[PDB]
């Protein structure tokens, strides 16, 4: 029937992962950290100890349930994480630079956009998706249908049927109500278009402006929690946000953008808006999808990722897109025609004050950001193929050596690696800053040394082996991260005092990401981004292609270590040492 024939998350033996750990870890810390790390986790893992006895509850929580991981990593991950959404975690992805010479032109897109996002989740509802080996495809039943709600502490992501179906247009920080399908009757393009018409004409009324609730959203998760605990006593609040906690996604008519259109401020729109002088309460961000159409022609997506992962978000994305080039099929006029509902909101005395407040957060986040698109146009993946290595791998050392060369050591670094192979499954981690990877920066930047350019060739060779090795593991779900978070949990359930396995300082600097990457290639004109996991760290999400590879680095400007300029140069001169070296002999 109607289980899922794939196979459950695998159970990685106690002995293998603490062994990887320590290796991971090693050349991570001071050796005397180090001693005690190692007399720590002999301890954790022996015969008849605390370790195997949390190793049987997994193996007991793995039968009795679909994905032992699956509760553990969406709140160790999202749903615990205070910061605000906005730049801290949820990514935005780019399509090209647009041209709108009219407003006309703005909507048009729009409603394009609209109707291939309708199409596709038609297909999604149909169960028409194209499901090698099989995969998990529950994120993409999450797409339209998630929302998360803030909490005190802990996040609620709510999976949701209505009728009719609809989505939120958002337009000069005001709401409303698009009914996009009723009866199976699903909106023509150029009904769209009269609709969205419509929306701009109200949300240019004075009389009428609300405030601009959305920037709420913005702001850290308890501080939102606590603001919209204040709207939640009103009726209409109510009512509005069931609205917005119940559409399909949100479409952004973002105002002129102030600056030049180039790649670094168009992806800077997408990331916060600008702040509240700009688009920045043209949002809401516990909606998972939110579509931005700009009237200068900065289009993107931003996304919250607690739902789905960047494979899914990517292929959605490019589905829409393609079926924006696809000539108009031709759909039936409405009689009548429904104006699209404005969402009321009963604001306070409260709520003004955390309006002020949210803005003022908000304002911090964006001047902070230290963001910057970088389009490496040396090589891209024809030349590292050619060196029989995997792209991948190739740019994930790239980046231990531009780490390495601008700030003189490395760090444990993040590479999300999908294991949807079992049900259920997001990702896990790769642990790019692997010991080969250390052998390999050392000999490349330590003068003194002199190592024979020869030598530094066999030493990149290994760390891409090893990098690609860790890679293989962690896709079949033989890992560390996953595997030590649901012992840790576990443990936390048997007494809230965690085994010195957790308190262990290693550990708790294992899991701070001074370095967070991911790679999402697009065959199309558009690209992906994020900000740092930590406040000292960067954020690295490249897109290779046959000839170049796109990076898009962030930092925070609190930070005098970091610097996106200094790292996007040290990533170029990593690059370009690399190249040369497997162009010796």
């Amino acid at each position: 029937s109607e289980e899922s024939g794939l196979p459950k998350l695998p159970v990685p033996p106690l002995q293998q992962t603490l062994a990887t750990y320590l290796q991971c870890m090693r050349h991570l810390v001071s050796e005397e950290q180090f001693r005690k790390s190692q007399a720590i986790v002999q301890q954790f893992g022996a015969p008849g100890g605390l370790g195997e006895t949390l190793q049987q509850k997994l193996l007991e929580r793995q039968e009795k349930t679909a994905n032992w991981v699956s509760e553990y990593w969406l709140n160790d991950m999202y749903l615990n994480n205070r910061l605000a959404l906005p730049v801290n975690s949820s990514p935005a992805v780019i399509f090209a630079r647009q041209h709108f010479p009219g407003t006309d032109d703005q909507l048009r897109f729009a409603a394009s956009l609209i109707s291939g996002v309708l199409s596709y989740k038609a297909l999604l509802d149909s169960h028409s998706i194209p499901t090698g080996q099989p995969l998990c495809m529950k994120q993409y039943y999450g797409l339209f249908s998630s929302y998360r709600l803030p909490g005190h502490t802990q996040d609620t992501l709510v999976a949701q049927m209505p009728e009719p179906e609809h989505v939120i247009v958002a337009c000069c920080n005001q709401f409303f109500v698009l009914d996009v399908v009723i009866n199976f009757r699903r909106l023509s393009e150029g009904d769209l278009f009269t609709q969205l018409r419509k929306i701009v004409k109200m949300a240019s009324n004075a009389a009428a402006r609300l405030p601009p609730i959305g920037l709420l959203t913005s702001d850290g998760r308890s501080e939102w929690a606590e603001a919209r605990t204040v709207l939640v006593k009103d009726s209409t609040n109510r009512d509005s946000l069931d609205m917005i906690e119940r559409c399909i996604c949100l479409v952004c008519l973002d105002a002129p953008g102030g600056v030049e259109l180039s790649d670094t401020h168009r992806a800077l729109q997408l990331l916060h808006g600008g702040g509240y002088s700009k688009n920045g309460a043209n949002r809401w961000y516990d909606k998972s999808l939110q579509f931005v159409v700009g009237r200068d022609g900065t289009c993107g997506v931003v996304c919250e990722h607690s739902p789905f992962d960047g494979i899914v978000l990517v292929q959605c994305t490019e589905h829409l897109l393609k079926h924006m080039t696809q000539p108009e099929l031709v759909r039936s006029p409405m009689v009548p025609l429904p104006a699209p509902r404005r969402l009321r909101w009963k604001c306070s005395p409260e709520i003004q004050g955390h309006l002020a407040s949210s803005a003022e957060k908000l304002q911090r986040i964006v001047k902070n950001l230290d963001f910057i698109v970088y389009k490496f146009d040396n090589y891209g993946k024809t030349f590292i193929k050619k060196q029989k290595c995997s792209p991948d791998a190739f740019i994930q050392v790239a980046l231990q050596l531009a780490f390495y060369r601008l700030h003189r050591r490395l760090v444990p670094t993040y590479e999300s690696a999908s294991i949807r192979r079992f049900q259920e499954g997001r990702v896990d981690n790769i642990r790019s800053a692997t010991p080969e990877a250390l052998a390999f920066v050392r000999a490349v930047t330590d003068h003194k040394a002199a190592v024979p350019a020869s030598e530094k060739l066999l030493l990149l060779k290994d760390a891409i082996r090893a990098q690609t090795a860790y890679t293989v593991m962690a896709i079949t779900g033989m890992a560390i991260d996953n595997h030590l978070l649901a012992l840790r949990e576990l443990a936390r359930a048997m007494c809230a005092a965690l085994p010195e396995m957790f308190m262990d300082e290693t550990y708790l600097m294992s899991n701070r990401f001074v370095l967070s990457t991911s790679q999402v290639p697009t065959t199309t004109e558009m690209f992906c981004c994020y900000g740092p996991v930590v406040p000292n760290g960067y954020g690295a999400c490249y897109n290779p292609q046959p000839e170049t590879i796109l990076f898009c680095i962030s930092s925070f400007h609190s930070c005098a270590a970091t610097s996106s300029s200094k790292f996007a140069k040290a990533v170029e001169e990593s690059l370009i040492d690399m190249r040369d070296l497997c162009s010796l002999l």
